[PDB]
């Protein structure tokens, strides 16, 4: 077979049987053979095994003559930012995202933090690692510790006019991941009053692995917002490249609506720009982008496709409904920090609550949320759906799975590239009844 830890977009597996120090060292050796000239940036998340996996990565890179820039405990976006900022050959973030306690992984990038994915070098690395029985060499290059975050923090702060900010009260919930360290470094430069929940980094995860989409974890942020009368709340996953928003009522805001809101925020600063969006949920983003004078650009979902499209279009901003937000000046990379700075600025400048900023949009384009189906035969299930609706003659688009536009409602139905699943998204033109009846109809067809 092949090493299971090598996935479409990154390396992910149980340690020590799918990922371990020896594999990590071999990955460093193989990565050195794939990169252009230059040093390699390494960072890690709060998981207990991450430092040792990073050290093994470093040992293999340095045995292959690569200088290593160790930026320490960080978020994924810091590896991206520093790789691009320092004009490094590439970078690796050691992180387990929201996988169980016995899991870890790696996200790899080359120059300008461009992704290394299964078809752009990651399976080449896998096959090299798989065949490598060579004795470990000794280091021929050095490691430098570079924990200074100044350039990163200045970059984050450059997205807002600090003189226009109001002293909003913000709940922040790191989930014992890494986000609190960055919040605390930003706080002396911001007027906000922070209510800190699950704030200290702790790889033992006493309050659960960080995942704000789980209702149990969601409610902890919601409760803190309501109990403290906060203006809004923000929660992150463990490597904080995903951010999640709660309005002043404690209501979690579906990530779809943040794409259009953040696009408007960015277009206010970079007028007329292009905005890249995914095909799962679309109508609200297209309308909000156009109303703000921007140009919406449809793109297949997944960070590699989004980033490539943004580069080829010089797009100012890209956003996915799955809580990933990409910014041109940020090495075209995703940040879990830039979005809440922009939203805080919007609330401060407009005098409108986060709830009011999105309320009418949610009524105008209600969506199902992403619903996942594990079925016996994905292809036959999709066919059952398309056969059922054929006589209505929807407009069909195959950018990413199947999108079907019926006029007052549409759906997208995809196979996941990270899991063996079918994913469904439905939205309507202001019609919650149609939304429910069509979602339930498709669900029944899929399960049949
Ligand atoms: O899950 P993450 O945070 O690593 O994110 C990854 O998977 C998500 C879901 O992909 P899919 O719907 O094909 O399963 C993508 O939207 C995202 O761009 C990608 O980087
Ligand atoms: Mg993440």
């Amino acid at each position: 077979m092949t090493l299971p830890a090598f996935k479409a977009y990154d390396i992910r597996g149980r340690v020590p049987d799918e990922l371990n120090e020896d594999l990590a060292r071999r990955i460093g050796v193989a990565l050195a053979a794939q990169l252009d000239q230059g040093p390699v940036v390494l960072g890690h998340d709060v998981r207990l095994a991450s430092p040792a996996l990073q050290e093994a990565l470093s040992a293999g890179l340095r045995a292959s003559g690569r200088d290593v820039i160790d930026i320490g405990l960080c978020g994924t976006e810091e590896v991206y930012f520093q790789t691009d900022y320092l004009k490094a050959a590439g970078g690796v973030m050691v992180t387990a995202s929201h996988n169980p306690m016995d899991y870890n992984g790696m996200k790899l990038v080359r120059e300008q933090a461009r992704p290394i994915s299964s078809d752009t070098g990651l399976f080449a690395i896998r096959d090299t690692v798989a065949a490598d029985t060579a004795a470990p060499g000794e280091p021929t290059a050095s490691e430098q510790s570079r924990t200074d975050k100044t350039a990163y923090l200045e970059h984050l702060l450059s997205y807002v006019d600090r003189s226009t900010l109001k002293p909003l009260k913000l709940v922040v919930n790191a989930g014992n991941g890494g986000a609190g360290l960055i919040v605390d470094l930003l706080a002396p430069h911001l007027p906000f009053e922070f209510v800190r929940v699950f704030h200290e980094p702790d790889g033992n995860f006493p309050n659960g692995i960080p995942n704000p989409l789980l209702p149990e974890n969601r409610d902890a942020t919601a409760k803190a917002v309501k109990d403290n009368g906060a203006d809004f709340g923000i929660a992150w996953d463990g490597d904080f490249d995903r951010c999640f928003f709660f309005d002043h009522t404690g209501r979690f805001i579906e990530g779809y609506y943040l794409v259009g809101l953040l696009a408007q925020a960015i277009l206010a600063k970079q007028p007329g720009g292009k905005v890249v969006h995914d095909p799962r949920l679309t109508w609200n983003t297209v309308e909000q982008v156009e109303e703000a004078g921007g140009i919406p650009v449809l793109c297949k979902s997944g960070h590699a496709f989004i980033k490539e499209k943004m580069r080829s279009e010089n797009a100012v901003y890209g956003g996915e409904m799955s809580a990933h937000h990409y910014f041109r000046e940020f090495a075209y990379a995703d940040s879990g920090m830039i979005p809440w700075l922009l939203i805080a600025e919007l609330v401060s400048q407009s005098g409108r609550s986060l709830a009011d900023l999105v309320e009418a949009r949610m009524q105008k384009f209600p969506c199902s949320g992403e619903i996942n189906f594990k079925v016996a035969d994905a292809k036959a299930s999709v066919a059952r759906v398309m056969e059922h609706y054929a006589s209505l003659s929807p407009e069909l688009d195959y950018t990413d799975g199947i999108s079907a536009d019926f006029g007052q409602w549409r759906f997208n139905l995809r196979s996941s590239n990270t899991e063996p699943l079918l994913r469904l998204n439905v939205e309507t033109r202001g019609d919650a009844a149609l939304l429910e009846t069509r979602t339930q109809e498709i669900s029944n067809l899929l399960r049949g």
